[PDB]
DNA sequence: GGCTACAGGACTC
DNA sequence: CAGGAGTCCTGTAGCC
């Protein structure tokens, strides 16, 4: 088939840039301020300007400020990027109803029944970048190919404001050369493991004994990687349905005392419940990030919908359980709701 | 043996 | 110096 992957550029940063065009040209850094102290927090995203100097998502805001003391540091406004993202998705629908929105930032379009070959494809790619440019003034990178993985990779390879095609020929080219750590779903941990057995390329999974690979990375990944090696990988582009909604907050200071954690936990529930909108969850999970940045959680599934009232009460137990089954101090607390009726 | 819930792990954006 | 949100998978144990 033919998948055309769409990825917005420095989305959070660019959105901010669209609303305040004077930001144009400067290093913009959208961050998540934790409130613990002047500049505590991490980076959500940074435009290419901030990026070329090492400012990337996931690092502490304090770090970013050393490298770029005079960079614009804006606080995250996710609801604005969401209203903006939504508008762009609706446009993409105008190009195919077999559309998979993977995130607030990416969309997969199965254009198997629109373009005959990769040529009208590349063309439809251009037609879309322009449409989004004339509509919302947002640059996006377009990745085209036979399956979702390579379309995404195509895009990774062309950003930003790009558009690349990866024909069947290059798919074999890449299966043999592309760095396996560069394959969607392969993080450092798995990558190490992989390139711990030569595996530095997809095809290498074709040579090794299945159980050897399956014993190291699991049945799902060994198959995922193998299916890609054989150029036999297919995953339908499907309407994605949210499976869970939650909220988590950082406490002004670590602690293990229950009365000092409830306010946070309870507010997490207020917002969570807000977002559920009209969804009724049957499972609730209390998620706690320990002082050493570990993650412990306790959940519960009910045979019925959970009222905010019940969510409140049950969360206290799960938290209790957590505390009582681990002796570390919490740093963040939150709740996640799932299994919607 | 395999299906369920639950808790941990890994990854991603 | 370590934010926020969400998905998929695996190991363990209860159960048929
Ligand atoms: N650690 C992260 N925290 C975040 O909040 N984000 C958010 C969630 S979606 C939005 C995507 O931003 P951007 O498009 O800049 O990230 P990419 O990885 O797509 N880089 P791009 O090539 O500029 O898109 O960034 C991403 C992250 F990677
Ligand atoms: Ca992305
Ligand atoms: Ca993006
Ligand atoms: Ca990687």
């Amino acid at each position: 088939m033919i998948v055309l992957f769409v990825d917005f550029d420095y989305f959070y940063a660019q959105v901010e840039e669209v609303l305040n065009p004077s930001l144009k040209g400067k290093p913009v850094v959208v961050c998540v301020f934790s409130g613990r102290f002047e500049d505590s927090g991490a980076v959500a995203t940074a435009n290419y300007e901030a990026r070329k100097f090492g400012v990337k998502a996931g690092i502490p805001i304090v770090e970013a400020k050393k490298i770029l003391p005079n960079a614009v540091y804006l606080p995250m406004r996710k609801e604005v990027y969401q209203q903006v993202s939504s508008r762009i998705m609706n446009l993409l629908r105008e190009y195919s109803e077999k559309i998979e929105i993977a995130s607030i930032d990416e969309a997969y379009l199965d254009i198997s029944d629109k373009v005959r070959d990769y040529r009208e494809a590349y063309n439809l790619g251009l037609e879309i970048k322009n449409k989004i440019l004339e509509k919302e003034k947002i640059t996006v990178t377009v990745g085209i190919s036979k399956n979702k993985v390579f379309a995404k990779i195509a895009a990774d390879m062309a950003k930003p404001n790009g558009i690349k095609v990866i024909d069947d020929e290059e798919v074999k080219r890449l299966i043999r050369e592309l760095d396996i750590a560069d394959v969607p779903g392969i993080g450092n941990i798995t990558a190490e493991k992989l390139k711990k057995l030569g595996i530095n390329k997809l095809v290498d999974t074709l040579s090794i004994e299945f159980d050897k690979l399956k014993g190291m990375i699991g049945e799902a990944k060994a198959k995922y990687l193998i299916s890609l090696a054989r150029d036999e990988y297919n995953e339908p582009i499907r309407t994605r349905v949210r499976k869970s909604i939650g909220r988590i907050v950082t406490m002004k200071r670590n602690s293990r005392n229950l009365e000092e954690i409830k306010p946070y936990l309870f507010r997490a529930i207020e917002e969570s419940y807000y977002k559920l909108d009209k969804r009724i969850p049957k499972a609730i999970h209390v998620v706690a990030v320990t002082e050493d940045l570990d993650i412990v959680s306790r959940g519960r599934t009910f045979p019925h919908g959970i009222s905010k009232e019940t969510a409140y009460s049950e969360s206290v137990k799960l938290l209790q359980k957590i505390l009582e089954e681990d002796e570390r101090k919490i740093r963040r607390i939150g709740v996640r709701f799932s299994k919607f009726i």
